[PDB]
């Protein structure tokens, strides 16, 4: 029903994007997303070159509707994870946090949709230029690595800053969500922790379940003083790693290798980064990918229509 | 045009509540919001009782619009201060953070509305048994004290949670605030920030100032380890504040008391405390306030249509 310039950019049917997560954006749960017409995104965080190839390859068995990858600048692949992008023609290419200006033109040259992920007016105008084709404007509510703008305020000013379509994210759960970020300027959602809470996910049941059970003040940040701030399940392990910021810096940076897969894969809640956003107490059940899309396009029907009344 | 059951509440033109503002919520400019249809509020921020009692007269003196009074529960009067909004028989009395259910029952028995500033829906749901007839909640982006959810996600989870009407704060400076803010769930926002920003003001020019030329990211929060953050305009001073939080908590506390008059009234950035929110950099002009509740209306009548353009 609903189509957006991003529906058209992307040769997509639903205004929703599947969030790059790292060990918990499979080709299974993005097969799934891009089955019921979103835009499933394969998480490249902790990927090597192979990981990505084959990942991707299993993903083209389980769909033929778009799909993504995401790769984070930092990650020591990065370079080689753009060329497998490139020579396996993954139709969009999500980037995490940081400028990723010197792959633009190279993925574009090879008809590859770029979407960066910022944090401010300014990175998204500077990557608007650089090519890029769409900018997913992130809050500081959302899970994994943060800004310091919340959703309401960045997705207005970014909006007006940019002529090429805005893709919200950070703090979308619901049709309300939806709904609200596109009078705020956006033209699409992503979502993250409401795609973890999904059957077709993989993540331990632990991890879905302590996101069943969270509220909207079950969460903190992790990393703020080592420079890479991130927004985690409020945990005593997350506050052993607040306190470890200050005290031992390099033991603390040291306590979060491997962090994320223990609460993705082991359900490891000593010794767990159990990445998730505010949204997290917008969430109460464990629902099915496509139901989750469809409960949020209804819902964001009925929210216009209430709207409606008020003229 | 616009009418919601918070207009119908507090016999309201427009759903746009004016923060209360302690030492920049003056009779003034609250009664300027009065007479554009919204609600102005009086913050009686550091006044003392005959501070109030005479700030409430002379706002009679300027309109016979309904208007409110923004009471600090930590404040050394608090007590005082309510029973001057009985005697006064002030039409609507907002409360600071805290919990104010000590004074909602008398203020009740007067037929003066209680609206508490909330930050959880546990506390929403509280205040709402404790007698109080709307909420406000108000997200981390906004000014002064702040809590730990963001609007976006805030005003979604409290407006379930409660069926009084629920009133967006925090991060709301123009009609798409409101269609979002209302898309959330909420019936009326409260601005805080814009109305500083505006003609009728008497905050010395550089706070307007400042706050017209801050971008989205020229905020900071202080007074966080010290158990009270607020959100204040990125200065050297400020960080100076959040140095000594770690290193000299007690000293900071004496470095920030009557820090925001030095802001408000002299206009001191080497010595006052700036509070604005992430909204500032919505803000780009100083307006008269009937024009930018007019502004605000019309765009979110526009927001509205478009919203409809997608079924
Ligand atoms: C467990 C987890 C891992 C994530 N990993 C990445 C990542 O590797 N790269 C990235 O750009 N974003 C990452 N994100 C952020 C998501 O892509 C998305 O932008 C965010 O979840 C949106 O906020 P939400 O959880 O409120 O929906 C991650 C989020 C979560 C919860
Ligand atoms: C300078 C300033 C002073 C404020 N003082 C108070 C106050 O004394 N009590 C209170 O409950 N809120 C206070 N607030 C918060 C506002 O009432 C309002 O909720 C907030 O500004 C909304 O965020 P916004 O600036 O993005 O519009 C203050 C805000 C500012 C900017
Ligand atoms: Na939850
Ligand atoms: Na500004």
């Amino acid at each position: 029903t609903v189509r957006t310039r991003v529906t058209d950019l992307l040769e997509i049917e639903h205004p929703i994007l599947m969030g790059g997560m790292a060990w918990a954006g499979t080709p299974t749960l993005a097969a799934a997303v891009s089955e019921a017409g979103g835009l499933g995104i394969i998480g490249s965080g902790a990927m090597k070159p192979d990981d990505l190839r084959k990942a991707i390859s299993e993903l083209r068995q389980k769909t033929d509707k778009p799909f993504g990858v995401n790769i984070i600048l930092v990650s020591p692949w990065a370079d080689d994870l753009v060329k497998v992008c490139i020579e396996e023609k993954v139709p969009v290419v999500t980037f995490g946090a940081g400028n990723p200006t010197k792959y633009i033109r190279e993925l574009k040259e090879n008809g590859t949709k770029v979407i960066p992920v910022v944090a401010s007016d300014s990175l998204a105008r500077m990557v608007e230029r650089a090519g890029a084709d769409a900018v997913i404007a992130e809050g500081m509510e959302s899970g994994g690595h943060i800004g310091e703008v919340t959703t309401f305020v960045l997705v207005n000013k970014v909006s007006r800053s940019v002529n090429i379509p805005v893709i919200a994210a950070g703090g979308i759960a619901d049709g309300r969500g939806m709904a609200a970020a596109f009078a705020l300027g956006a033209e699409a959602v992503q979502m993250g922790t409401r795609f973890v809470a999904s059957v077709e996910s993989d993540v331990h049941p632990v991890y879905k379940e302590k996101i069943v059970k969270a509220s909207i003040r079950d969460t903190v940040v992790t990393g703020a003083k080592l420079g890479h701030p991130a927004r985690v399940l409020r945990t005593p392990f997350a506050r052993k790693i607040q306190e470890m910021e200050f005290e031992n810096p390099m033991q603390a940076e040291e306590m979060l290798v491997g962090s994320l897969r223990r609460a993705v894969v082991e359900g490891d809640l000593e010794r767990g980064s159990f990445m998730v956003g505010q949204s997290a107490g917008l969430i109460d059940e464990i629902k099915p990918v496509k139901q989750i899309i469809e409960d949020i396009l209804k819902e964001f029907k009925e929210t216009v229509e209430k709207l409606r009344g008020y003229i």
